């Protein structure tokens, strides 16, 4: 129960334990009250091809600013959230964090006219240059082609780290990948809920 709250997964960048950060960079600002990411990690999240993963989102050339913003926010969420304990599964990762409907929907809307070449990003890239390239015969086409629904986008872009939830925002039953810093973190209560109910 309490074991699952206010912890950081054991992945390669995460802080051992969450704690306030005097400064986080831009999109990661929302987590600065209590974060699993360092300043350096928050900065690296914003680089053209983040050195955190060396996965290029620009593999089809056309990735729009509004689309990339959602992806940077996703990195901040993964790297900074102290509220993922309940979905930590075995050295750890996260599986099927329930993202609210609006988080998936807007992400999808803002990425429609960007281009990718694959639906299942978890693997099957041409990796020869040190960054991933589209494999042989994988056509660059709009995100709406490879991710027909918001749910496809959320789930497949991050190797099943996230699960698109039928629940909406402020329902207490799903997590937001980003939130306005003024408002305070809506995900604390949600993690508490899953923790208390033995999942
Ligand atoms: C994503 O890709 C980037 C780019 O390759 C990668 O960052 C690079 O990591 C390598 C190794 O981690 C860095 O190389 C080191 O550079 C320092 C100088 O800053 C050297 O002192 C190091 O020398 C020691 O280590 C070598 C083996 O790595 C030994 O052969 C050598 O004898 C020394 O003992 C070493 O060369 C490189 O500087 C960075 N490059 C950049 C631009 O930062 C990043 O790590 C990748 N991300 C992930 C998650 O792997
Ligand atoms: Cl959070």
């Amino acid at each position: 129960g309490d074991e699952l709250l206010n912890i950081c997964m054991n992945a390669k960048h995460h802080k051992r334990v969450p704690s306030p950060e005097d400064k986080l960079y831009e999109e990661c600002i929302p987590w600065k009250d209590n974060a699993c990411c360092t300043l350096t990690t928050s900065w690296e999240a914003h680089l053209d091809v983040s050195p955190l993963y060396n996965f290029s989102l620009f593999h089809c050339g056309l990735l729009m600013p509004g689309c990339r913003k959602h992806f940077i926010q996703a990195i901040c969420f993964y790297e900074c959230s102290p509220n993922l304990g309940p979905w930590i599964q075995p050295g750890e990762r996260v599986v099927n964090v329930p993202l609210c409907q609006e988080d998936c929907e807007e992400w999808w809307e803002d990425c429609r006219m960007s281009y990718t070449c694959k639906s299942n990003w978890r693997g099957g890239w041409d990796w020869s240059q040190g960054k991933n390239r589209c494999p042989k015969g994988a056509q660059c086409l709009p995100f709406s082609h490879y991710f027909p629904t918001p749910a496809d986008l959320c789930e497949k872009t991050w190797s099943n780290s996230f699960k698109a939830s039928p629940e909406r925002r402020n329902s207490g039953r799903c997590l937001q990948k980003w939130f306005e810093p003024a408002q305070g973190n809506p995900n604390v209560a949600v993690a508490r809920l899953f923790a208390s109910e033995f999942l």
